[PDB]
């Protein structure tokens, strides 16, 4: 046997969540590659941002704009992901 | 019936959970009334914190910090409580 985990559990893979129309999620200034670089609810953990200036969103239109999350392309350090942690 | 909520629902009250050593926590520079005031994961609530500025922080020392949440007198705004999102 073996738990299951987090349903958000991506590992192996970049997390690609689609935002919807309501849905808040996170941006972190010193990690984002650029202001273009976003982690879901499920994906941002904070304890990789610690003093960093973490500003907050909210989808407000339809988007194809997803989940950065595995993506080494989008940031600056190693993310942990939140929904890797048991 | 009704069903139950979030275990970290606490509508009514103060949140006041205890943080632990390794546990991480949200400020926002806008909404504390001075650099003391924290919301612990459960109740953070990005959707309040839009192009506010937060930062992390991990409880590195035994502490009696405590969760502000739902504490009046530690906000400059009205909170939503995470942990009561259904
Ligand atoms: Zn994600
Ligand atoms: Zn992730
Ligand atoms: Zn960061
Ligand atoms: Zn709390
Ligand atoms: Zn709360
Ligand atoms: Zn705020």
């Amino acid at each position: 046997r073996l738990g299951s985990g987090d349903v958000h559990k991506h590992t192996g893979r970049n997390c690609g969540r689609k935002f919807k129309i309501g849905e808040p999620l996170y941006r972190c200034h010193e990690c984002g590659c650029d202001d273009t670089c976003v982690l879901c609810i499920h994906c941002f953990n904070p304890k990789d941002h610690v003093n960093h200036h973490v500003c907050t969103d909210i989808c407000t239109e339809f988007t194809s704009g997803i989940c950065d999350c595995g993506d080494e392309e989008a940031w600056n350090s190693p993310l942990h992901c939140k929904a890797e942690e048991q």
